[PDB]
């Protein structure tokens, strides 16, 4: 049922595998089960829900918050890819060391993670701003994925080496992200904007923290999850980190724009680093 | 000589391949030659030259031009990886569709390409600046690599689909890079700073243009190059785009710092978008 050799014969008391000389690659490890059909159905359900969310968001989404459009476009594009080839090469990489590495997921990360951190870097959406710290957020994060991908393709020790490399990059990514949220909390007005900024932080760290968690629980780690079981949990934290988080960031930037129009753009320097807090009256 | 099955037997008039049931994966396509030993030696030579350059640059390199340090660190780190596992999994991905995808290269791109575009975004190295356009440079470029990687792992039509996807992203990356160089040329002083800025542009577009060129010439494309023969040319444009280009960017930012100290930071608005040209006298 795949584009590689799946039918074979055992010979010489199980010490020889004979396969057809059809030109297809063959490995016994690739034929291990991805999981239970109860988990496959659970994954195929959330695939539509996330796809429906992405479509509802692209509908709903139609300053210019281009960041939300990009991850949503990439998301529902990926689900079109996923519906038709959720386990075909190269959506799933069946490598020479028997590793099934879900490159579809890690590619979607590389496409959307820096765009979320860009949205985080300009949480208020105000003007051509950002900072030098933004580059630290984007350079470190791409690192974690590249190491995390490399770890998933690798096996044994070097998987740990590259996972620990990606973990160290991930620690740098989380801290600089806290420095962004901390300032963003004290920059946005005292109203509901600070409620949604704090909530965006929780959605951020929780969902983002689960990615190295699911890497340890999944086949990439000690395999306490199935390949289907890893697709389920990943979809949940994908939904949290991408579609719901971009929604609040949209709801935040709306509350900012209204406040900026009604009360104007008013700044009151507050000490922490000096932040220009948005206020109501001059 | 690899971590996958390399010894096998033909049976039934060449219609059956029998392999040992040792648990190793097996594919006939993975056993195709990478190239000629004359080309392997040529690749192993430039590997040291690039490694020696990276070491000489890390020596030499020791505002804070952190960007040059990063690609140089990643480069000589990669050569340590390359010297020991230039064709082991997952430095080279032997996938179920017989594709050998050199993930070491594409990972090094993901690690260093956005850092070069960051250096390009702050060519003068002056202050916490950058722009919104920078995000277009970084989002588009990561796209080209992700599609280009996906194309290299893929086969046939979808390789073209993802290559054309990466090509469209690459066109966006090159244009916004020209807009950066064009402004950088008119921002830096009239002296030798404009010579080195123009030269950085030529090193940029030539070496960067060769990457989709070598993708078409290599096994990823019509295979007019060998796998070793692709390692040779890639090293050359790696050397150009990374070590030599970062050197000029260092020589540029030095000429800027001296000019800023001697003549001060003087701006004269010139029309193109309005650029604050660095001048000598007020
Ligand atoms: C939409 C998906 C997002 C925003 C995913 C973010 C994922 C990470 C930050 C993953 C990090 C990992 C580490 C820091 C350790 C190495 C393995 C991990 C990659 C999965
Ligand atoms: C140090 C290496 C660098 C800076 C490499 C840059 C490589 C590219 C911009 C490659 C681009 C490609 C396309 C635009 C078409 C798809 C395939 C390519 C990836 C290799
Ligand atoms: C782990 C070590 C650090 C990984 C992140 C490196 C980012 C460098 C850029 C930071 C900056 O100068 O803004
Ligand atoms: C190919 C289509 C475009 C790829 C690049 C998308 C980048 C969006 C960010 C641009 C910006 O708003 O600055």
């Amino acid at each position: 049922v795949g584009l590689f050799q799946t039918s074979y014969t055992l010979e010489n008391q199980g010490s020889v595998i004979c396969i057809p000389n059809n030109g297809q690659c063959f490995c016994l490890a690739w034929l291990k089960s991805n999981g239970t059909n109860a988990e496959k159905l659970a994954a195929n359900i959330l695939q539509w829900i996330s796809f429906a969310l992405s479509a509802l968001c692209l509908m709903f989404y139609g300053t210019c918050g281009w960041e939300n459009i990009y991850v949503a476009t990439i998301q529902m594009i990926k689900f079109i890819i996923e519906y038709f080839h959720s386990f075909d090469e190269p959506a799933v990489i069946y490598s020479s060391n028997g590793n099934k590495t879900r490159w579809l997921r890690y590619a979607s990360w590389l496409l959307t993670c820096p765009v979320i951190l860009i949205h985080l870097s300009n949480l208020t959406g105000l003007a051509n701003d950002y900072n030098k710290r933004t580059m630290g957020l984007l350079v470190s994060d791409i690192g974690t994925i590249v190491w995390g991908t490399t770890a998933a393709l690798s096996k044994g020790y070097v998987r740990v080496i590259f996972f620990l490399m990606g973990l160290c990059y991930g620690i740098y990514t989380f801290f600089n992200a806290a420095k962004v949220y901390i300032e963003a909390y004290h920059t946005v007005p005292k109203g509901r904007c600070r409620q949604v900024v704090t909530g965006m932080a929780w959605l951020f760290f929780v969902s983002w923290g689960m990615f190295p968690i699911l890497f340890i629980l999944g086949p990439e780690g000690f395999g306490v999850l199935s390949r289907y079981g890893s697709n389920v949990g990943h979809t949940i934290i994908d939904l949290m980190s991408k579609q719901c988080w971009g929604l609040l960031g949209h709801y935040l930037r709306v509350l900012i724009h209204s406040h900026i129009l009604i009360h104007g753009d008013i700044r009151k320097t507050t000490k922490l680093i000096e932040v220009e807090t948005l206020v109501e009256d001059e």
